[PDB]
């Protein structure tokens, strides 16, 4: 199974300067309870800013760089690399994964963040025409969560006759 695995605000802002525009713990929470046990595969640079492998799951890093090797992740150098990995596999970004994978992926989970923040790298465009809502569940806030969020699971829908 392929899924994308993303946050995006309500204009698909995922990051500005290589980091998370926002700061959303239970979001954060809401990743690794996905994807523990399972297989992330994310481009180079999302990796240099989260900056070490996560924990308990497998991390895939997508890169041209022949030198890259870090402890505990495994490096791929082609998309087509993607579809050999075993398991549930999450694409964990960063813009340029998510738009080469949209199109591949069975499924998404998407925390859309209510809010408008400044980005310089997006989700790209989709349309509910083609997804299925699966599951939307609001994000509870309280005192170290103060952006309103809400968890999309949305599954490619079948294209059929009439
Ligand atoms: N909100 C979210 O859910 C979320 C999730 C993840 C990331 N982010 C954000 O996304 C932003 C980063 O996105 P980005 O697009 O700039 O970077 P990225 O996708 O994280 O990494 C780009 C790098 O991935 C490698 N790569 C991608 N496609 C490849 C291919 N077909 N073959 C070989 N290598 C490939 C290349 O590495 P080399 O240059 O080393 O070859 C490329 O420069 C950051 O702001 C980050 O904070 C947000
Ligand atoms: C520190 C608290 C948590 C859970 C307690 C911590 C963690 C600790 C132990 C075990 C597992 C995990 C999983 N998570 N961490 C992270 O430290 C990584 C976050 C992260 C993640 C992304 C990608 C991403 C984010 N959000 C959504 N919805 N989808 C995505 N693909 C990008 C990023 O920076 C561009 C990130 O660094 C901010």
């Amino acid at each position: 199974t392929l899924s994308i695995l993303v946050a995006h605000d309500l204009q698909r802002v995922i990051g500005f300067e290589n980091q998370l525009p926002w700061h959303l713990p239970n979001d954060l929470k809401h990743v690794k309870k996905l994807s523990t046990g399972h297989t992330l595969v994310m481009g180079r640079k999302t990796f240099e800013s989260i900056g070490k492998p996560l924990p308990n799951r497998r991390n895939v890093v997508l890169t041209s760089d022949t030198s890259f090797n870090v402890e505990g992740v495994d490096v791929i150098h082609s998309i087509e690399d993607i579809y050999q990995l075993p398991g549930h596999v999450f694409i964990f970004g960063g813009q340029t994964l998510f738009e080469e994978m949209i199109d591949k992926v069975d499924d998404m989970y998407i925390t859309v963040i209510e809010g408008k923040f400044r980005g310089d790298t997006f989700f790209p465009p989709y349309t509910f025409e083609d997804w299925e809502v699966a599951s939307s569940v609001e994000g509870k806030l309280d005192e170290k969560n103060t952006i309103p969020h809400t968890f999309l699971h949305l599954i490619r829908k079948k294209l059929v006759p009439r």
